């Protein structure tokens, strides 16, 4: 915390967030209130978020995928270090052709988690849940990607690693950043 | 925890913003409710915005902040993101009608009253006719503010039942659902 | 163990009920009552007791027994009879039922606790109070009490001498010496 | 975090309203008299308002507030939210007569005071003699705001009992419930 | 712990063996272990199976219930104190007959429960396993009660008590012991 | 406690032994002490091993494994309750023809587990050892069940559970012990 | 507690020095990226200088760095003092050609990529392959900073190995020492 | 009489679990029994174990080596680090594998705090050590100092038939007789 | 409780006295190093002070400080209060020369590198060399500021050693005792 | 902490307190208030109030030398108690302005130690506690007026001084009581 | 616990005696026991001590060996595995002529270690103690091994292990065992 007012609030007045750690409710609150922020200050100029995350909650990450969304600036997105889970999520949500990975950022991608205990009738109920929630999540990393559905469902049953480069060639990010 | 050229959950306070984060309970809904009186008295006519993501918490703590939301004169619009769970579900519904919004891909999570007790038996017959009465108060709010029967939801309420953001809308929880500005 | 010592004991029919009364040490007491009527169906057993109290049901699985079982069962208060100690010390054999001098006895109604949905707290309380019921009403017939007066006397902790025992009907005398 | 607008609860507390949050203690209840002391000294006679959302918590803590309210000439309305149960139930009852409330869906308990000792048959009777004084007193001073008999305290005490906002209403504990904003 | 030798021993000599707490993997095998070494000594004379537990593993005590059923000789269970979860499965589950209460015995009856952790893909696989399970033990309650499958299924979807002269009704238990002769 | 008459070993002079919990070095190395005992007693008596175990490590149950084959007299193996990771695969390393399923049984296979902390260069040799434990473990896993090598690599890198019934037309096991004689 | 003038590392950052110290993960890594962006934009022309006594740390959180420092336009001038190992050592080499520092009695430690992973024999062979392409990507870019063989950069960092400040230069790590200004 | 004990009438020995100072007393206990017994009949050790001590483990090295009766080993389950030492220590030509048996060998860990020179002293000594327990194992493998030295400087298994080539066992029991 | 004037340890560096407590690491050595290199920004002729009292720390981070102490052109006087052992008491030594002091009940205490590691033999024979290394340059460098030979440095850091102040005037560790002020 | 802070507002007076257990770090801001106090007047006399019940020696002797390296007068206040080096800084004040309370109570004892290791290495540091002894009684002596031999059997164990007591003894030189 | 019957009391008949693991006044007073009872059963018969022990306390320690030396019997000590701090005193402890290492065997020697809290005073008093023990193990040590006193205190002041043969050289141990 760089005091002048530390060092994240000074490149907050530039439209950059980060994104960085376990996604979890809170952090994510604190993004979504930094977009929601910048949209009333200027609507039409461009959002910036940086993604370094190993994962995370499901709910929390949504939380800041529907306020990307719904504000009217575009949010870029880039990658640097490692964007697994909901992290490589809201990296392909970002606006297209704006989303972007470093030459050695690293992404993993895979189905969700989750757990439950109770009587068998409560079990089956939080069951059917998370894979509503699978297929709510293959069918929008399908979309933001360009692959079929088919397709991300068999390539997140496992833990599944791309590089920047192969980053690009299946569709989570458009380019990668040079200069 | 950024800052303006001042904070920033205090810089959308102006804007009549507030945001309900994490588990309910007295502390942070006693902090919500003092949001809310200062905003009213600031400006009684403008509308209150009350961000909802929540898996839960105490019963009264919420009904501090659903008493403090009907109170005021201001209406309090809700806008469930991320997740709405049994208490923080049922504050998203008490937001004034027609101001009521989830998320495309927000989460609302129901079910019935929670406790516990150890204790002498008679002890044990009081609390037991305690939390039914809550379990009863609820769902004739829960079925005033959606529309239901009390039956109804009385049927929905004995196990946990996810509900979509577009489910949320057929049921009466919310009014509608935001999709961009 | 000075050695078996209690088993030695258990060859005159003793059996002793000691400490805090649950499912392992209650279903070892049933034993020996089963093997002592094995052994001679017509003789009278010796239970001393010396608890603070403990589960019902644990507690309910001795009284089934004691009453099953051909021999009498005689009761012996040794120390204290708390809770569940008292409702078996009450429950010998009418007319073998004693306390020693200085024994002590506190009765009072059943504990518990849940968690859980409204629904599964209502069923769980609503047994309870069966057991509540029960419990006072055998409390009733082996005392000779009403009803209503074991209910009173029961919704709060209550301690009797080893005189005022004998008077509550709880035992019918006191072994002071041979 | 809090947000400042100075605190949040700083602004509020221009306009005379003191928050009871949480487990009554002996620091948090100093706080609230610290704020009742500034109140009386900044204007003597405009009201104070004091919110009230607590489970319960010491008995000496809360009688801080009690004498503190007794004792200032503002009157105190006490307003319940959420719940005012044992000791926060008592300052409830203990606001200016004519200006205690309720919210629609509050919810108050009541119950005997509970204690607690280890140490000498001696020392256990001295402190066993003092918390039965306390309950008296403080059956008492309910008696007194709610206008109930010493004899009808004693008796809905002995175990814990809840009441809704209309039954706390009736009984005497608040005077009104507090809907809508006029 | 009386060493006669061992108490349990010597009432094992008369063919009766106790279940008492927990049902788990280990006590459970001791019982397998028992009804083997009895059925050895006479395949014919009876074996009586005293119950006193709050429940346990479902493996654990099905390993019992199919050597119940294996062994040439009946095995009569008597309910002491309550038998819960698979100690009411295991009490039903006695010679049709020879299947037994005291007066003051209490039973409960309740569906499995279960818990997983895991992948989605793993999740799915685990609860449905569970649903299996729920589903053969009630098929089973049906045959040894005499009771519908749909009744068992109606009744077990929340904790239930009976009492021991209500056990006897539904079809749990054949008769109550009193007071032998 | 254990009910003498030791119970276990009253049994162990009918040839019966018991492999129940978890499967570690010092459990699984007495069962290979008892089935070298009984094999010195009479190496053409059929020995008998009842398996109820959620699994435990593979060295540990090959170590029986091993055993069981080196031996002369066949070992019939008979799942009560359940059979999970190495203990089904024991079950299904019964002499031929012998291994059972009691009605009720249920039946477990998966991949093996395992991890690893350490340098790049020691990640790689645990990592490819227990890919070829694992290539082992489905080629005994074919050759006593029948199945294909590609069918029981498609079978395990899942869990699979199977029933009774489902264990003999699988192959797993032979026939279903319903009653006796 | 660090001493106010800003803040003394606030006004050492007005001269685009910037402090790496401790472990590397991603929380103090991401406020470096930050600093660095800051620099940028305050002067893209002025060189940044990162001192680094760092004993190592997480590779993602370090290449998050490295990627930063190729990417904006200033030149990034590295120190080591004290030490440097590990991705602390990664990121000592990373600076611009020409301006990378040891001090007299700096220290400087290279050796291979550490992990672990628990889980399934197949998950096991997901992520055993992906730290071996990390170690790879890691040695090329090591060889490429220092001018090293790639099989040099393998056979060195197969195991802990430590270097002076002069060793240091005679490997290509830094470009020379610093020792009087 | 017991079941452990019971095998020990018929000459078999069992070590199982980690070694160490304890467990390795009983294995040498139960070595000088037998050989008072009789000292020309074999003795039959059975290894299962996943390592343990140095020192422990070359008490029984030494004990086998020492007494008359030859030292049979055999392997089940698995047999690493000292286990497996002592499963090669065993009489030439009577050391055995089973078919599924697994073998891990590596070279010496340990550990010290304190003064630079007491670091030096003990860091000298884990190198004798390793020194002379790479040299026993080229002894009874017939390997060369120089592979032994190349095959435990980083962990390596070896299977059943792979322990037979490398020369850690002499053959492979499959079924008896 | 951090005394304010504006903070005391930053009125005292303006002054330029930097203060070295406690044990020495990572963190707190960076500290010392960013006040050095910021007192040399404004004005690389006046000297910087450093009190000294710590009972040793890290080796890395406290040559961190050494190599900075100089590398800049300011030259770093150093004061020993309370006392100054191992890492403490190199940093003391290798002060300006002519400026290195002592107070009169100072204490300094010397000793040989302390270290340990857990693993294979071939690491551990890694380690052992490279601490032996730093061993070997400790004492160099302890040689070359106090005017002692490498040989007595070696005897006397085998095993703890403990200097009163006049006795580190006399040894070389520092160059003369403040008593009073001027 | 009261208001700007209340300790500082009373440092403008020159009033420093030393409260709790003596330790490195919470010296080391003694002596920082000590020099301070010195380069913003160097003749007016310096107030420590003393309330401690013991602490480090080393951490201890760091407040001791700057006391008297300083040109100002250091004045003590003992309030409540002042215990081990507590006590040994109170009568470092500077003599004719050391001063006890009327109930405040001085403990005085023999230093404390101890050691795990070798047996040369517990020779070593055994030899030095007993010098660390042998000077503390000689500066206790020194400022009380006491001889040397008195100060060794008095603190060889623990000894308690009330604070007439202490001006007989010679630590302190006078008790305010009123004013 | 392998019951014949039990197997370290089966060769307790045959005169060995084992020292396991940590020396300590409890297992001491165990080893004390068996040899007090088998000078009872023959004075005459030389006595077995296997020794396998990274040390312990001195004291326990030398309750062993004030009664290795007090009872008439001769003991032969047996170094297997290892023998360290008191364990190595003890080994050289035995009867001159009789003491044993085997091939592999490993002996460490090295000075007394402690520790104290309390006041100047009282560590005074337990430093001086320690000493005096420092100074009497070496007296003994330099009288079983042969090596003089100055040679046994350079040796112990720092952490030496001593192998099987070198153990021999050294007036440790007499010979190695090697075959039967
Ligand atoms: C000198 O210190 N160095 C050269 C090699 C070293 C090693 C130092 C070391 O391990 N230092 C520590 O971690 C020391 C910690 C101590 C003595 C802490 C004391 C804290 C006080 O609270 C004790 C009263």
């Amino acid at each position: 915390v760089p005091m002048v007012f530390d060092i994240y609030s000074r490149l907050l007045k530039e439209r950059v967030i980060f994104l960085t750690g376990q996604v979890e409710d809170h952090m994510a609150n604190l993004i979504v209130a930094q977009m929601l922020f910048l949209e009333a200050e200027n609507p039409e100029k461009d959002i910036y978020l940086y993604i370094n995350s190993p994962g995370g909650v499901i709910t929390a990450g949504m939380s800041i995928y529907d306020t990307m969304q719904f504000i009217k600036p575009d949010v870029s997105t880039i990658c640097m270090g490692q964007a697994a889970s909901m992290g490589a999520f809201l990296l392909t949500a970002g606006a297209k052709g704006k989303r972007f990975c470093l030459p050695n950022s690293r992404v993993m991608i895979h189905q969700p988690l989750g757990g439950y205990q109770g009587q068998a009738t409560d079990i089956e109920i939080h069951a059917r849940e998370i894979l509503k929630v699978k297929g709510r999540m293959n069918e929008l990393m399908a979309l933001h990607t360009g692959q079929s559905l088919e397709q991300i469902e068999r390539d997140t049953e496992r833990d599944r690693f791309l590089s920047a480069p192969e980053a690009v060639e299946y569709g989570l990010v458009d380019s990668i950043l040079t200069h």
